[PDB]
DNA sequence: AAAAAAAGAGTTGACACCCGGGCGAATCCCTGCTATAATGGGAGCTGTCACGGATGC
């Protein structure tokens, strides 16, 4: 907990909350997983249904 | 020879409005807490000299 809650303020080189690195992290695993397995590119249109966030947020 | 008014000023009410300051509500950042066992680290030159200086017995 230590190492990484200190790794995502001082290493980023700019002001980002955990939650926001955390989101950003599950974003890009969700859409790592969608695009290995379900087709060539996961779009960012199903990606707000696929994680229940509007698309505003997820755009 | 005379003698009053469209402008020119001056206001007087009558809206149209346009950011400011609050009332909300919706939502960001911080911080700590997770209980099987985790126990010393990965590049990098190394195919230029030559000078001019800094340590040692």
């Amino acid at each position: 907990q230590a190492i990484t809650r200190s790794i995502a303020d001082q290493a980023r080189t700019i002001r980002i909350p955990v939650h926001m690195i955390e989101t950003i992290n599950k974003i890009v695993r969700t859409s790592r997983q969608m695009l290995h397995e379900i087709g060539r590119e996961p779009t960012p249109e199903e990606l707000a249904e696929k994680l229940a966030m509007p698309l505003e947020k997820v755009r």
